[PDB]
RNA sequence: UACCUGGUUGAUCCUGCCAGUAGCAUAUGCUUGUCUCAAAGAUUAAGCCAUGCAUGUCUAAGUACGCACGGCCGGUACAGUGAAACUGCGAAUGGCUCAUUAAAUCAGUUAUGGUUCCUUUGGUCGCUCGUACUUGGAUAACUGUGGUAAUUCU
RNA sequence: UGGUGACUCUAGAUAACCUCGGGCCGAUCGCACGCCGGCGGCGACGACCCAUUCGAACGUCUGCCCUAUCAACUUUCGAUGGUAGUCGCCGUGCCUACCAUGGUGACCACGGGUGACGGGGAAUCAGGGUUCGAUUCCGGAGAGGGAGCCUGAGAAACGGCUACCACAUCCAAGGAAGGCAGCAGGCGCGCAAAUUACCCACUCCCGACCCGGGGAGGUAGUGACGAAAAAUAACAAUACAGGACUCUUUCGAGGCCCUGUAAUUGGAAUGAGUCCACUUUAAAUCCUUUAACGAGGAUCCAUUGGAGGGCAAGUCUGGUGCCAGCAGCCGCGGUAAUUCCAGCUCCAAUAGCGUAUAUUAAAGUUGCUGCAGUUAAAAAGCUCGUAGUUGGAUCUCUCUCGGCCGAAGCGUUUACUUUGAAAAAAUUAGAGUGUUCAAAGCAGGCCGCCUGGAUACCGCAGCUAGGAAUAAUGGAAUAGGACCGCGGUUCUAUUUUGUUGGUUUUCGGAACUGAGGCCAUGAUUAAGAGGGACGGCCGGGGGCAUUCGUAUUGCGCCGCUAGAGGUGAAAUUCUUGGACCGGCGCAAGACGGACCAGAGCGAAAGCAUUUGCCAAGAAUGUUUUCAUUAAUCAAGAACGAAAGUCACCAUAAACGAUGCCGACCGGCGAUGCGGCGGCGUUAUUCCCAUGACCCGCCGGGCAGCUUCCGGGAAACCAAAGUCUUUGGGUUCCGGGGGGAGUAUGGUUGCAAAGCUGAAACUUAAAGGAAUUGACGGAAGGGCACCACC
RNA sequence: UACUACCGAUUGGAUGGUUUAGUGAGGCCCUCGGAUCGGCCCCGCCGGGGUGCCCUGGCGGAGCGCUGAGAAGACGGUCGAACUUGACUAUCUAGAGGAAGUA
């Protein structure tokens, strides 16, 4: 600005603005027009007596809403000017703690002085981290109950104790009801995280269900669930999507008054029908037996660790018949596969994009910058829904959570989800490349069965049917399109539903285009031995077949590549070429592939699950 | 400990910089057993501030009619200890920060014979030629009636 | 009366005044009790004034970073000063009234910037320096921004008040409250920084006070900012186809001494820990002291960076194949990678070690010490010329008193030098002292004593006293000079007349003027510094006038006849409307060949026919004159090739690619000018006198040759020397290569242009001398019937 | 295929700094003002004392009596934050268009 005046003038509207933006954000949350401040709060181990933390933290004003075994409630204190919503879950109970945690703003953990946490502490710690993480908060117990010459030091043993989880956190005192108000005061100032998929899509809580039936025979009818307006402006005419209970229509949006306001009925928008959203998800047109099936899963896996893709040779049947849809590619990286040369009767019924981050950032643009005219943030609306079940009111009155989201466009249509993931090194049991795996796949819950492929960068990928323990293997499958960022978990049911994390990753972009092509490799050991040729033995046991096989290329062990001249015997016995000199203990391979596709095992039921125990 | 070394050419000698070298300060990375001392929201934002605390004070010796407690011994003005309140003093020191400020601040040197100064210390305090063996009206604390959604309001 | 260096001071004397918003001159309280109804002893609280203490406030002198792309500022509306006031605690344009027109500035005013609070201090350091200082001591300032106040000894106070501006809280909507740049703490901001802990026990502060209070302060917590100490093993016995030592020719022999990459054997010693107790402390913790436990792969496990060079340490092994990557720089990597990715081994520092950025040394690459400018970056076109800077020799202590010394003067005035006193502590240097050593601390040491708690440094400016070389400055040249006595004019000290009254002089002191005596009466020399005269010369120096010469162009005439021009070649152009040619005559603008020189002159551009006029000038000669007048030069000015422009323009390989002035340092022969001598030739018939030659000498000049003077990177240079053995005076100017002499601003010019003049960004070289080769359609030589004749 | 930065109209809007002109919160000073509160008088009802009179003693009443104290408020002056309109200047932001280089 060049003068020492103006310089200070032109320094102080640049903190202006800054601290015109800072305020901004900070004005959204727990005050006269923001949504309350929700607190989920879990305890890590057995020891913790949660109604202790309850008993403390209700002193403000408590509005006591209760469940069937819950004791969620609103804290209300004009003094700290803050309008808070505290949730309890119990460390396991999966259903609730994955479930609401995607929509609290703050997470409580409580922590024992002398162990750090349980088992099933670090179980639902090792599913929280993947899941997503809002602010967290970190507290302990027994100091209080305790010597206060060990005070001094077991503030030190948990501060280097949780250092490889959170590795710069403090640790606060959840003892008195002073301890308690500072802890209270560090939830309300404190800067906030944002995770992108709740910061881009339109999300709800619901703090008072009713149900009205249309027809009770029928057992469907209307909820009329109310809640808070978390994410974006809401807008009546996009699709709904209960959590664990699969999409569908949503027709009513009314705002009546609210419960519990800081400081102490009428509609406002319908959907015609084609404002609504279409409901196509396709397109219309198209004891001992199970221990000894994980015994030759390890037999198995044992079998694929030191051979890549080896199968006995098959010798009832010829191998043109039993191979008919493979073929032996001179090369996996260079050698192309035509996308339109072999196709299922599925792809018929999946939609496909024209360009597809065109789209992504125009929803983007579309619903982030634009203002529409819905039902805004902070709202207590109540939502008139189409049609929904009873059961989800049964499970309600038990005590589990429901949220709902707005979708976006082309959100409930149907193409092949790809997600980057990696194994957990909690639970080591393999699993093969085609079994069934809970989805948990930005917010929703399925079941689906995938296709294990490798983490490359060229179209064509490889197979693998197994996972692995330390690189990152990638999974595809027909699932609903949801839109990246969004993270991603697979379990698997080890024990009446007691789920196995075992696959923790984030989804990748989607597109039924990305090509997974299977191998087969077949053995046999040579045993008639020339200078750069020689006869091989076992490798087939017809004749004709070899002849189906004459473009394939052959390779040993030892890097000894070549192909076949002239099967010479009626069995599998050739002359084989080779660009290098064979030895007798090397073993001839060739590799033939062929391009698979997952079957349509969507189902969007879950089981829910048994609390997950330390066995 | 008054010090240089690599790099222009086919090879040479130069000019000349670039890079290396050592300390010192802020940050940061990885690592960390013992013990003594020890800096620490200056740099950007002299930006904004929840809550608590940071300044009060009585001796034999200014004013005690609070039974607040005891207590003479009981006509016995006031035994005593004493909250409150009036009075007096302190709150202009300390603590923090470095925005402003360039003969300004500040440093050394001089001066007030050109000023003011609570306190301390010493001097002075029948030096004046003109009801007193004691003067007058109030007001707090206290008692009692209240107002205001709300204040260390009244 | 008393004092000061100095009063319009202090004290005294007189005449009054003495503010209702009044000045002091005691209507106050405790303790011990009393002596002969009076007279009382200690205190406490007061109180005008004076002094003191703690200050404060205004002044004095010297001192500060960058900027001229800030050169004039200040003065209307106080700027500088005078007079009288007003206000103030007082001095003052502090304010008012009336006057004066001042005050500051290239010795940098005014304006702007500062990632500026100032010092004490800090880091680095041969010496000199350079950078930092927000930060615990001192001084200032400010409590969101400005402003105004009350109370008070003291505040323009903010943990006081009143507004406005910006924010912001409670509300029943009427109103009410606010100020963390105190301690914590939060948000924000960011690369960047700790506990909403305990206590008045220590140090001190405040209060009516031995008693109360203190986020001042102390104590813990977090704390690899940083500094000090210091573990991670020691030893013995075995064994080594170790090593060295004594004998053996050698083998090989030794309690001879050391070593190990021996998970060889062995018990010995300990802390880290765990942990009673004491001690510590306000209470605790920590440390120190002691129980008991606590080591063999003593797994009670040391890390961070490297291994081509710089630079200590592997062209070992596998993977990779100009990819991935490494590499501060040079570089490594393209299928054998000493350099990537790993293993193994090795190196350095070690409870620490990498990286980024600021900064210092290295940097004699900012140069005062101490650099550079021919060719590497660079010296102005030339002369003049203000400030600044620098400047030749020369000159060997006394007067009245107070006790033979001091008080009274200094001696022209400074700089310089040495001394003294005055200069906060801390920090730094440094003395003493076994914190168990050390960094520290200021304590400690003997058997109540004994002893510390030093000292130095503290630039510059200002005080004091000695010195008197160096360097400035003064004093007598119209004598208004000194030292003397004598004289005259005016005023005056107060001693003088037993006292008083008055006159009067003297004495003594000033201020002014006349004559006389006296002094060796008084001017340093004349620079191988500089001006200026004079003398005879000299020159393409300049201006004006004048004179000649050929050539060219055009014209007049005559003769001749078809070509004339230009190139490697034509091309282009004029001719029987007789070109070109040859001869004769006329005019016009010019221009001055050869003679013309490694000659001359001029400040530089530059200057050539004869003659005359005008005004200059160098050198030489001088026993002339003045007597430091000088050198270099910002600012400022005069002339300035050639191109360009309506007189301007002021620019060049403007080139010796080379500031100016001064001294010293080798030879040799020519030349130009002037002067001095000398055989002998010529000319003026002789004779001198001169001219032309010849042999020298002297002085400046233009040049050249030469050289182990000494330089220099060398080419080269008698300056480009007298340079690490570095200082004669002074100007301009350079700081790796580009961007770029570009953009913008200012300024001059009609304009072209002139002067001034960056940054972003890019880059590891660009560049100079010299040496070996390579080349040709450059020029010279030698040679071969696998060349020619 | 995209960036970079400029002009940039909008005299966008907003904010800052110098000044012209106009306005002027609040305190302080001055000239007033006088809501209220006292005292001294003048009587009435009247004791004691001295002697119908005076001093005390209690009231009560009124008098524009005559004085003391005195708040709100207002004229003026001063200091003076701030406000408005200009002019110049600076910055932050919304902004079409484009160009060149950047690769």
């Amino acid at each position: 600005e060049l003068s020492r005046v103006d310089q200070r003038h032109r320094a102080s509207q640049l903190r202006k603005q800054k601290k015109e933006a800072v305020l901004a954000e900070k004005r959204q949350l727990g005050g006269k027009d923001g949504p309350p401040h929700q607190v989920l709060v879990v305890p890590l181990h057995s020891r913790i007596s949660l109604p202790e933390a309850m008993q403390l933290l209700q002193d403000g004003t408590v509005h006591l809403n209760e469940l069937g075994n819950t004791q969620n409630f609103m804290l209300l204190c004009p003094r700290l000017k803050h309008r808070w919503f505290f949730t309890s879950a119990r460390p396991g109970d999966l259903h609730v703690v994955l479930d609401m945690a995607k929509v609290a703003d703050t997470i409580l953990f409580l922590l024992d002085p002398l162990e750090g946490w349980d088992s099933t502490g670090d179980y639902c710690l090792s599913c929280l981290f993947a899941q997503g993480l809002p602010t967290y908060t970190l507290a302990v117990q027994g100091i209080s109950g305790l010597p206060l010459k060990k005070q001094i030091d077991t503030r030190k043993k948990l501060s280097k104790a949780v250092e490889k989880r959170f590795p710069h956190d403090k640790l606060l005192l959840l003892d008195t009801q002073q301890e308690a108000g500072m802890l209270l005061r560090q939830l309300a100032n404190q800067k906030q995280q944002h995770l992108a998929f709740r910061d881009r899509r339109a999300y709800l809580f619901a703090h008072a269900v009713d149900f009205v039936p249309s027809e009770e025979n029928n057992l469907v009818g209307t909820l009329k669930i109310s809640g808070y307006v978390r994410g974006q402006t809401l807008n009546v005419n996009r699709l709904l999507h209960i959590v664990g209970y699969g999409d569908f229509q949503m027709k009513q949006i009314d705002a009546p008054g609210d419960p519990f306001p800081l400081n102490p009925k009428v509609l406002m928008k319908a959907d015609p029908g084609r404002q609504e959203s279409l409901q196509a998800e396709v397109i219309p047109d198209p004891d001992e037996e199970a221990e000894a099936k994980m015994l030759e899963k390890y037999k198995q896996e044992r079998l694929e660790e030191m051979f890549p893709d080896e199968v006995d040779t098959p010798r009832d049947v010829a191998a043109r018949i039993r191979f008919q849809k493979y073929r032996g590619l001179k090369s996996f990286r260079t050698s192309p596969w035509d996308p339109k040369e072999n196709l299922p009767q599925d792809y018929a019924r999946i939609f496909q994009f024209q360009n597809f981050t065109n789209t992504r950032k125009s929803i983007f643009k579309e619903v982030e910058e634009k203002e529409v005219e819905g039902a805004e943030v902070g709202w207590y609306v109540t939502l008139h829904v189409s049609e929904v079940p009873v059961s989800v009111v049964e499970c309600f009155r038990q005590g589990t959570p429901l949220i709902a989201f707005s979708l976006l466009p082309h959100e409930q249509k149907m193409s092949v989800l790809n997600m980057v993931v990696r194994r957990d090194p909690g639970n080591t049991e393999p699993v093969k490349a085609k079994e069934e795996l809970i989805f948990h796949c930005g917010f929703r819950r399925f079941r689906a069965s995938p296709l294990f492929s490798q983490h490359t960068a060229a179209d064509k990928h490889k197979l693998q049917r197994f996972l692995t323990a330390d690189m990152a293997l990638v999974a595809t499958v027909y699932a609903p399109i949801t839109f990246p960022p969004a993270s991603v978990l697979l379990f698997k049911q080890k024990s009446n539903g007691m789920h196995s994390l075992i696959a923790t990753g984030h989804l990748m972009s989607v597109d039924p285009d990305r090509m997974v092509i299977k191998r087969v490799v077949l053995s046999g050991h040579p045993f008639k031995i020339f200078t750069k040729m020689a006869v091989v033995r076992y490798m087939f046991f017809n004749r004709e077949d070899v002849l189906w096989f004459k473009p394939v290329e052959l390779r040993t062990k030892w890097g000894r590549r070549g192909h076949i001249k002239e099967p010479l015997g009626t069995h599998g016995h050739m002359k084989c070429s080779f660009d290098g000199k064979l030895k007798s203990q090397d073993t001839v391979l060739m590799n033939l592939y062929k391009r698979v596709f997952p079957k349509w095992t969507y189902d969007p039921y879950v089981p829910e699950p048994v609390p997950w125990l330390k066995s």
